[PDB]
């Protein structure tokens, strides 16, 4: 923990491969565009959704323009002078939540008001930048190995709950009159409002289901290989386009605002730095900005490091070193810059960074990764240029973005062991052999069910407490502290209540999986020892055709 | 083919087990109610849907009241005096189509008009009854073994296409003003009409998807066994109830007719036999009724026999004889009675009869079937009593019935080999090993792909020709002739173009299935000999988690 040692080591390591980082990207030629486009589409749409969320939550002060600008600028700067170019930067949901809390606080205090919200946010960002500078200089990133699975999975599930909550919020509001819209317009009559709500439901559910189906296109037996890969890679943008086109079908027989589209304004229109107002903020609020700044700093310290770790998995066989400390220092600088510019800060995002690394990976028949700084720069520049295309983006209905919120919420589940343990907890005792009949985690076999249930119950109680805390108007800005507390809890308290190898299996740094077992071997296990024989109708369901009731002979 | 021999033999066989048929049903006690309720729900809902279809297609002359009455009366009479009580009778889609054609013909001729449509239908039914009497007496049912798989599967797919067409028709019409409704009502304004259409889409798709998911409840690892069985058995009615309740949520904030509900009237209201009008029909049209009567007779001769055969599969180990000839004679009598009463005739339906037989089956650990006349009588009586509950049924939105049409259309596919062969035809050559990786038909392995493709192409051309014929205003009443022609075609022409065992495998009276093969054994086959290796992204998709991009270790 010697000051500046980590930064110096990271700079020394990354300075011997800079020219190579650029030349290798240039040597790839036009073939570097496919990963670039894939990651650009993976990054832009969630940023636009977060921008719309902020527009609804900040009374129009912050919109998709600011989120896109922050993402683009931070990504380009990180690509040019950052340590780990594989890391993808963008505006994340926790930042949106914290800024919503800050806006709610500012609006209720006349001394600040809506006019000084951005200035107070800039002071908050200054404090956060100082905190990140201190953390990077003191080598606090040397203990990221303690960011274990429990905290990461709990945070992921919490963000999934927030995503689904926002989706429900938006769909409900689609049935209502917007707060800052002319109430006398024809589109806001009860009949047209009801029609807009139902159309929003249709579009959102179509987007969600079609994207979920498209995610597994490469396993299909239909079409060409290139078409299957294209669908599996770009189903989200493709489905967004398809459902926008669907939304435009009745355009001629309905008012202008049916269905509702993005509220974010076009910056090109004449109607449309905050350091000048930062001076007008009272000193008391400048000092008090330390409070949310610490929470934002904790959030960034966790998320940046976790995303970089995931992007730098040993299975990728990366030949270049890591830059955790210098990356955190640069994140502090970027947060300061974004706070001064009046845009929300950006940080490492998941699963965008590992997806980028995967897109840059090939198998030599054994993983080889094309690591360079060109793809990140190009995708950030495209995200920035999307601002110039705001008129085109404004054609997207908001219901599609709410459906995308639900899509991310559901897509956070698959690889999450906490979710799987919850499902096992709510699984019937007599049907756990079904769990053993497919791919399953190793702790299912190597740990008793009672210990798993107890661990899952503790984790679920913690998660629900944090989610409820998020609902408190002011104290809800403190949930990063609860997330951080899981480190010392796991390190000290859990070993008292849990026996070693059990914690190691339930809190393993590696995702361990086991193959499906035969029915005979699934009953000798303790967990599957209570198997129950199938009923007559259950048996007949499988041996008879549903179309005509024909007996199947095998 | 000696006249009356089949009828006498069937009566002799069924007269030695009549008292037993009744006593065994009584001895079952209250445990006979579960199959009765299951089959009653399987029968009533499609009948109501067909009634609504007729109401829209017959300008309100025929409704769900008539269909329910016909189903109930025919079922009770068949149960009491029929030969095979396992056979379930009801109004089917082909009858609806033929009656729609007849109504369209009658409306355009002033000599008949809408006032004599039911009388002309009664004369048609008289002709059909005479035709069925002749067929039963001449022993035409002795050649039902020639009703091979090709014709049955083609007919099933044709009915599925008609179901989906009706579903699309109803959903489109939900956006429009009904022909016979007051156009000045508030619910028929463009805004409320658009809202009704979107609400209909939501309800229909929800019903369809939820029912499809519920059909496989018994394989779940959640809930109790009884709850899983209840869902798997009654998902359709349960989902209908759930989505009706959903439809009633905004009742207080929308006009009366939002969403639209069943148009069929309540017979209890004061506003509400046709032999008197049968005399007023011109002799020329009485003679000309012979034309549609022959087609209806062909349809019934096919469907009754096929349904009875499916309900009397040898795997059920039924200990009582068959009554094909007497059943056809009784069907003729029932058709005459229904024509006189002014209701559409009922006939054997699929898969209701095999589902009933399955519901009456238990395994003795080996199938034993409780064959009796009580379940059919009770379910028919309940279908009849549903008429008295018309006010309750009128609460069902029509969008739910259109969704049910789509549900039946999709549920006709699973066990259909013609559909599977179509899918294989449109399958990519390099991805047939995927077909071989799961349960598959035996002809996939035992027949070359070229022969399968040629057979499927011929069958598809025939099916499309019949479907297009259904669209011709008058000549479309002739599609049963095309269905019948498949018997001599299969018997004489196909052997010229196909080599024996190939036809036997592709047109087998038994549903032969083969288990999944290992990848190594899936490539040595001719069909799977063009396997292509997976790509890098395809490989990485399976070994990396979607939530966080974590490498899976197995
Ligand atoms: C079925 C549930 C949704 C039905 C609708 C419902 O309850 O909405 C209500 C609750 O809805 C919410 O606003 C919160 C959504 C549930 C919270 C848990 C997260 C989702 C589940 C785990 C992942 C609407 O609440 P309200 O008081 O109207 O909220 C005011 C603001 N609003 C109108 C913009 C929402
Ligand atoms: C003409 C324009 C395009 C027309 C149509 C494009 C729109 C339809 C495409 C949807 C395919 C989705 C899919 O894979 O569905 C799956 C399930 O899905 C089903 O149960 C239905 C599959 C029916 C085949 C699709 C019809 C068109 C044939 C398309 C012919 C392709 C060539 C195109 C035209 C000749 C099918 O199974 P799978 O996933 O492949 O199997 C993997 C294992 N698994 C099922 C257990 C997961
Ligand atoms: C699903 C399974 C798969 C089978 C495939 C199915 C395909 C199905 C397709 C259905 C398509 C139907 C189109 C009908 C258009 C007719 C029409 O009304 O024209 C309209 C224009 O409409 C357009 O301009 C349409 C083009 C849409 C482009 C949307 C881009 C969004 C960007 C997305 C970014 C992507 C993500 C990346 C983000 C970075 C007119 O509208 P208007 O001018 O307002 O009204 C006219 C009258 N008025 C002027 C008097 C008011
Ligand atoms: C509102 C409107 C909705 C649109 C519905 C979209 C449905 C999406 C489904 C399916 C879309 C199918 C697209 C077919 C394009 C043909 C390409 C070709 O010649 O194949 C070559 C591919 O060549 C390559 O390897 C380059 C990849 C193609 C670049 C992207 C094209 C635009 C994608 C599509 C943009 C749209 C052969 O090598
Ligand atoms: C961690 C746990 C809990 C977190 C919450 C802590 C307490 C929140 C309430 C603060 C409060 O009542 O404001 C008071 C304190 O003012 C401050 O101290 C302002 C700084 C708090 C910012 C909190 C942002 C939360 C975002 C969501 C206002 O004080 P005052 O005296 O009205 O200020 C004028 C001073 N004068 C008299 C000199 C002119
Ligand atoms: C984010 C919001 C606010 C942070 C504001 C800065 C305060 C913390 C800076 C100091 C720091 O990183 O603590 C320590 C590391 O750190 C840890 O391991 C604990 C703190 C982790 C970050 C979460 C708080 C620094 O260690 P030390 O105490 O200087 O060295 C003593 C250890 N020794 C004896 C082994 C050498
Ligand atoms: C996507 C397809 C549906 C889009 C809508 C459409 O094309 O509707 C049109 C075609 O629709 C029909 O009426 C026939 C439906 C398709 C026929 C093939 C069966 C379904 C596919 C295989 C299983 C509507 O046609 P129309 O001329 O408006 O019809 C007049 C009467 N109507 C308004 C009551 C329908
Ligand atoms: C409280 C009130 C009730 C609350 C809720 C009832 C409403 C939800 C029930 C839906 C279950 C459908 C289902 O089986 O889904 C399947 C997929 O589906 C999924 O991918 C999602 C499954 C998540 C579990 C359901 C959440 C509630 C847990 C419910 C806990 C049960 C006890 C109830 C409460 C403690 C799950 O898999 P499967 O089909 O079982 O696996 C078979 C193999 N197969 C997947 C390859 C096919
Ligand atoms: C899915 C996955 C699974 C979780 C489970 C989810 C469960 C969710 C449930 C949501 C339920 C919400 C109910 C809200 C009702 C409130 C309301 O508006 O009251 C209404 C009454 O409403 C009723 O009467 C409701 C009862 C419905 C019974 C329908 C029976 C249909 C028969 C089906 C046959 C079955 C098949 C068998 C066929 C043989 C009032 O309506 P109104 O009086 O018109 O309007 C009032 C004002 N006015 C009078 C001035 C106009
Ligand atoms: C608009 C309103 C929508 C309603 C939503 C329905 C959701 C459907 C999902 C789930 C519904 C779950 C129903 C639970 C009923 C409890 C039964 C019991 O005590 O269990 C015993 C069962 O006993 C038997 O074996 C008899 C079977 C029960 C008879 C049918 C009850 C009504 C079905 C439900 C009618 C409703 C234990 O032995
Ligand atoms: C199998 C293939 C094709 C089937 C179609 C055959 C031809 C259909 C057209 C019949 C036609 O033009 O009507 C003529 C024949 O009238 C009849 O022969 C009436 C009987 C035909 C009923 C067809 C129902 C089809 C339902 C869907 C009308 O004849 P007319 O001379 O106007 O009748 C009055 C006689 N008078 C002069 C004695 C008063
Ligand atoms: C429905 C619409 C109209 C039917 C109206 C009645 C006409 C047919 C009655 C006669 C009949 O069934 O034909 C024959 C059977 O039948 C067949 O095998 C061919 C006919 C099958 C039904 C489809 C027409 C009766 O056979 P036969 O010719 O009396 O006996 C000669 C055979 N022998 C030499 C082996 C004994």
């Amino acid at each position: 923990f010697v000051p500046f040692e980590g930064i110096k080591n990271d700079l020394k390591g990354r300075l011997m491969c800079y020219k190579q980082d650029w030349t290798g990207g240039f040597k790839a030629g036009f073939r570097i565009l496919a990963p670039t486009t894939y990651i650009f589409f993976a990054s832009a749409i969630p940023v636009i959704s977060f921008g719309e969320q902020l527009e609804r939550s900040t009374d129009g002060v912050l919109t998709a323009v600011q989120t896109l600008a922050s993402t683009a600028i931070c990504g380009m700067i990180h690509s040019i002078i950052g340590g780990q170019p594989l890391l993808i930067l963008g505006v994340a949901e926790p930042t949106v939540i914290m800024y919503t809390f800050m806006f709610n606080f500012a609006k209720a205090r006349p001394e600040l008001g809506r006019d000084l919200f951005l200035a107070w946010s800039g002071w908050v960002c200054v404090w956060t930048a100082l905190m990140l500078f201190v953390l990077a200089i003191c080598g606090a990133c040397s203990i990221i190995n303690r960011f274990t699975r429990v905290a990461g999975e709990l945070f992921g599930l919490l963000i999934a709950m927030l995503f689904m909550q926002q989706a429900i919020k938006g769909l409900v509001d689609e049935f209502r009159i917007p707060e800052r819209e002319n109430q006398k317009l024809k589109e806001f009559l009860p009949s047209w409002r009801f029609a807009n709500g139902m159309f929003a439901l249709v579009l959102s559910f179509g987007l969600l289901l079609t994207g979920l189906r498209s995610r597994k296109a490469r396993s299909w037996r239909y079409g060409t290989g290139w078409l299957r890969s294209l669908i599996a890679d770009y189903g989200v943008p493709l489905m967004v386009l398809v459902w926008t086109g669907v939304s435009y079908i009745p355009a001629g027989d309905v008012p202008k605002g049916i269905p509702r589209r993005l509220f974010s304004p076009n910056p090109w229109s004449p109607g449309a730095t905050v350091v000048k107002e930062m001076l007008d903020v009272p000193i008391v609020y400048i000092i008090g900005a330390f409070i949310p700044a610490s929470m934002i700093a904790v959030l960034y310290y966790f998320d940046h490091s976790v995303a970089s770790q995931l992007a730098q998995q040993k299975e990728f066989n990366l030949r270049k070193p890591s830059s955790y400390h210098y990356d955190l220092l640069l994140l502090g600088f970027l947060t300061l810059m974004c706070g001064l510019l009046g845009v929300p800060p950006s940080n490492g995002v998941i699963p965008q960074s590992p997806m980028h690394t995967k897109s840059l990976a090939t198998l030599k028949y054994p993983v080889e990764v094309k690591e360079q700084r060109v793809s990140n720069l190009l995708q950030s520049t495209m995200v920035g240029g999307c601002v110039a295309a705001m008129p085109i983006l404004k054609m997207i209905p908001t219901s599609v973005l709410w459906g995308y919120f639900a899509f991310m919420a559901i897509e956070s589940l698959p690889g999450n062991q906490f979710w799987e343990r919850i499902l096992l907890l709510f699984t019937a005792p007599s049907r756990r052999f079904k769990v053993l009949e497919d791919y399953h985690a190793t702790f299912v076999e190597t740990v008793p069910f009672k210990t798993i249930a107890m661990f899952t119950l503790f984790q679920t109680t913690y998660l629900l407490i944090c989610f409820g805390l998020t609902w408190i108007p002011i104290a809800g800005v403190m949930f990063p502290l609860m997330i951080m507390f899981l480190i010392p809890v796991r390190q000290y308290l859990l070993p008292r209540f849990f026996k070693g190898a059990h914690l190691q299996d339930l809190d393993a740094a590696e995702y361990e999986e086991a193959p499906a077992l035969p029915f005979n071997l699934a009953a000798e296990t303790e967990i599957g020892s209570t198997t129950s024989y199938p009923g007559d109708l259950e048996i007949l369901d499988e041996v008879m055709t549903r179309s005509r009731g024909e007996f199947r002979h095998t």
